[PDB]
């Protein structure tokens, strides 16, 4: 599935993320945007044989479970296809616990490039406010 920026923003904040751990929606529709481009079935190989699954390309090195992860875990305990759903819900309560690990929106790769320190609001312009 693709998420259309406003859409993706609304069933975000919806799930509460705008200003969680206060960071704001246009930070996470920002990390998403770069990250996955909004496909909810992105899905990206790292090495360490693992990889990073759907909206927030979450990694099931740790956070969930793909099985083939050498050295892993799932903090989140799902199948790291729940987190390839085309209903955030997963993904965002997954999501919420890596932001609240000690190191902000940092976990995000494409977020601490092309988003962070950015005019991120602009993310959530046009969207139903």
């Amino acid at each position: 599935k693709v998420f259309g920026r406003c859409e993706l923003a609304a069933a975000m904040k919806r799930h509460g993320l705008d200003n969680y751990r206060g960071y704001s929606l246009g930070n996470w529709v920002c990390a998403a945007k770069f990250e996955s481009n909004f496909n909810t079935q992105a899905t990206n190989r790292n090495t360490d044989g693992s990889t990073d699954y759907g909206i927030l390309q979450i990694n099931s090195r740790w956070w969930c479970n793909d099985g083939r992860t050498p050295g892993s875990r799932n903090l989140c305990n799902i199948p790291c296809s729940a987190l390839l759903s085309s209903d955030i819900t997963a993904s965002v309560n997954c999501a919420k616990k890596i932001v609240s690990d000690g190191n902000g929106m940092n976990a995000w790769v494409a977020w601490r490039n092309r988003c962070k320190g950015t005019d991120v609001q602009a993310w959530i312009r046009g969207c139903r406010l």
